[PDB]
């Protein structure tokens, strides 16, 4: 349809530890929301204060959660997560000032301006209730006050009766278009996973949803997301024969994501990896049995690992499949336009 | 048919750390088995000493294992779990002295007297072979020295082959009636669900039954089962668009066990999660596929968790789902009956 | 077709903490390969050394592993899993000197002969691509140097192009035969399982393959593999009606090893728990949903249990089950050939 954008007038106040439930107005579908932490950070005392370094300044928002009826969740990741996702689908070009170890001037201040971008597809935003992103902040910098707010930027497409039937109408149930791709961006954290130099197993994909890239960064409890501990990343088809779709070393791994993404590595520990590349087209696993992919991972000491998967569902995967090969080629056409929309 | 109900002459004396296996008569049908721990507790020094606090004295039988044929198993719990269960099923009002913390006097004795209860809804004893109700009793109290015996009172109700009959005959397999329901009652532990604040998953319901309710606590290595590490729990939908049943905090959650039991919480690290009232009837995943729906706990430190599922089998569940409108219409509303049954 | 063995000329040294890769020549396919650790074991110390115990002489080898075309594994054990396997499916009669504890004279020394053995069935090494059995050795025993070399033996069988057509031509994708039977030995290792008298969940079998045998055994920190905390070994049907294919204590499991394997048990912790007298013939999860399986362990201290399995997979299973009652006769009676040529 129309794809049109505006900003909302509702602004809101970061303050430090707080959680801050913006609701997204359901005008028409929705194709993007950005978010904005714009302000400054001031520093009061006498001595300059040199901000925290990396995920500084993408941590200041802990946490994100863009879910529609209060129930359904589009989106779960932290400020940390969907930050470094940004650092990578974007050449690393995502506004996110200050940088890691910035000194604001003594009794001066500096700018802060960091954005998320909540991709989702063509969400049929206007038949569902309450699309409610809410964003819990994290810390103020140690010695520094978080002088900010945030900017809520919605995209719509203006999608029509007729069109929405151009698609294959209704779902089953009738409740999205027929040819509906729900992002489903969330992150499972594992906790401990030992120091090893073979990769050990990390955690399986669940099924249920069709993996495009994952985003893998693990956090030392001394250099934070600055150290060099994972070491050999490895994507294991457990079920069947055993089979390794990757097995490459982490030096490797940022390597593809010079090529892929044309960027610096966002730090020593952290990359992605495209399930396209490695499989046909996308990892789907709608209904593949449980525990059949797992990654793992060669970690120098013991630390924790956050997946962050950019993964999408499609709630009606069923007639999409259950339609006539006249049917579905056209059917086909919309969801697969809509799901490389959904990058980021 | 006709319940009575008897209590086994035959009795067995607790002794620490050992497994007392039990023969359940077969006669009838059976619908519950309780068990009693009584006796005392006694103190032969010189100093009045303290029982241990929750889950004493509860947990004087390590585990519990009611199953037929040696092989199909009703039960496996602890007496810690089956006993906590047995704490909410009734207002708090379960038979479990001395309270935790009870002095013995010094060179002076307490009273034991203990339950737990195991419904069996309308288990057909008659037809099965074995129904052999172990015990594995725990450690006794330091300083004390646990005096009792169990006392199995078995309720058994006269089913006649008419009324079988009266209710769609038998199985497929005619091995039981067509309408039974057979209580599974296990409780499956996890261990190191690590500290968070967003709730981390904790484990999957795995399918193949039906849910009623869930009772999970936790288990630090210090305050046992006295702690308040539990925080934040969340029965999640994973297959599919990711969807909460519930997504209440830890107090709220101990809220509705207020209103909905109307007793105190058991310790600050227990709760009960009743299906029926976050689905429509009982959780069911009889034929769901795996790892489609887990639960999550944001904890204060890193622990144990224990879930406890009063959930049950329809061994002939396809016969009842292919049983005319006309017959499933009564014999559903034998199965509605006996699974209500099946309560604590 | 025509089987004949021969060893390769090339052998490798054996250095302590190493990676040796070989390449194992694809003449035809390949039935099993052994490999010897051949020299001694010299003490050049002024008092006689005695070697470590069990699983010594078997660790010197910590791992084993062969795949072919660098991602899909046919082995993946240790020395001591595949070792242990070995010291069963031959009554205790592979080679294995020196025994365990055996004193290397003073400046004088001992002879060593160590031996593994993969059994592929008829693995088809013309039409997979670089098959390399990667021999990752272990530590040289404290005080006395290994002074050894492997030697692989590997048994083609000539199987023609015409041969192959009289078994089912070829797969789906037309790379191996239809009738093909790939070996899958992975050992699956479990951490902490916590100590208990109640079997406790140790880990599930996942599906995806036939499991021919199981080889469980534990390590306790202070004995090593000499312990008897294995008291009580269980294998459970977790999906639907919770059954016990066995619920057998641990004297009574190596009992069966008595009879069946005809040898005394490797060490008090330690087993071997075969399928096919628990279940009809194999153990098939090839397509049973996941988590279905498990196998307990009520152990007297806290421990790491190691699960090797000797299971196998049929890479076009599908057409097996999918071919005419007329073929799948002649097919299947191939297939099963190979399925028990895999003992070891």
């Amino acid at each position: 349809g129309e794809i049109y954008t505006e900003t909302l007038q509702q602004t809101y106040a970061w303050t430090a530890g707080t959680n801050i439930p913006i609701k997204i107005p359901r005008n028409n579908f929705i194709r993007k929301i950005r978010v904005q932490l714009i302000g400054s950070i001031s520093n009061s005392g006498t001595a300059a204060v040199t901000l925290p370094s990396a995920p500084f300044p993408y941590n200041l928002v802990q946490t994100f959660n863009l879910s529609y009826e209060g129930s359904k969740t589009l989106y779960s990741v932290s400020g940390t997560g969907l930050g470094i996702l940004m650092y990578y689908t974007t050449k690393g070009q995502n506004p996110a000032y200050p940088a890691p170890g910035t000194s604001v001037p003594a009794s001066g201040s500096v700018n802060l301006n960091v954005m998320w971008e909540f991709d989702l597809a063509r969400f049929p935003a206007t038949m569902v209730q309450n699309i409610i992103l809410s964003i819990l902040t994290g810390q103020a910098p140690s010695g520094v006050s978080i002088n900010a707010s945030f900017y809520i930027t919605i995209t719509y497409e203006r999608v029509t009766a007729q069109e929405i039937l151009s698609e294959g109408g209704l779902g089953a149930d009738g409740e999205m278009p027929l040819a509906t791709v729900l992002p489903k961006v969330i992150e499972i954290p594992t906790f401990n996973v030992p120091a090893s130099s073979a990769p050990i197993h990390v955690a399986y994909l669940q099924p249920g949803q069709i993996y495009k890239r994952q985003l893998v960064y693990v956090i030392n409890s001394t250099s934070g997301i600055n150290n060099t501990d994972p070491t050999e990343y490895e994507l294991k088809i457990v079920r069947g024969v055993p089979t390794d779709k990757i097995k490459v070393s982490w030096a490797a791994l940022q390597a593809e994501n010079q090529a892929e993404y044309q960027v610096a590595p966002y730090s020593g520990a952290s990359a992605i990896i495209d399930f396209r590349k490695y499989f046909n087209g996308d990892l789907d696993l709608t209904h593949a049995p449980s525990d059949s992919i797992e990654y793992d991972l060669a970690l120098q000491n013991q630390d924790n690992v956050y997946s962050l998967y950019v993964s999408y569902v499609l709630p009606y995967y069923d007639q999409l499949a259950a339609l006539p090969a006249q049917v579905a080629a056209i059917v086909q056409q919309y969801v697969a336009r809509q799901k490389r929309r959904i990058k980021r």
